[PDB]
């Protein structure tokens, strides 16, 4: 729950993206992105049927002001319908294989360094 700055030095930066929960029967990642145009300058947003979607900005700026003060706000549909979304900075999630990602891995035992 707690993040932190010592344990790995980056390398990739990313373009950084977080994900929404809580989109409306009929909806679109077109009309999210004009609900999360407040946060700033969007670059990215998708929305997946299953109900969850996600969203790019800019600068990390938008991004952890639309974590921060578009959490938890209801969304509008152009269709005239309003549903609670929650926004959150996409971190440790991977459906995928489990692999040791913030445990430790031992390290010191590989072929490279």
């Amino acid at each position: 729950m707690a993040p932190r700055g010592r344990y790995g030095p980056p390398s990739r930066r990313s373009e950084n993206r977080v994900v929404v929960s809580g989109l409306p029967p009929s909806g679109s990642w077109q009309d999210l992105k004009d609900h999360m145009r407040e946060a700033g300058d969007v670059c990215y947003a998708d929305v997946y049927r299953d109900g969850t979607g996600v969203v790019e900005f800019v600068r990390k700026e938008d991004m952890t002001y639309a974590v921060r003060k578009l959490d938890n706000t209801k969304f509008r549909s152009h269709e005239g319908e309003t549903a609670y979304i929650r926004v959150k900075v996409d971190g440790p999630r991977s459906p995928s294989y489990g692999r040791s990602r913030s445990r430790s891995r031992s390290r010191s035992r590989s072929l490279e360094h």
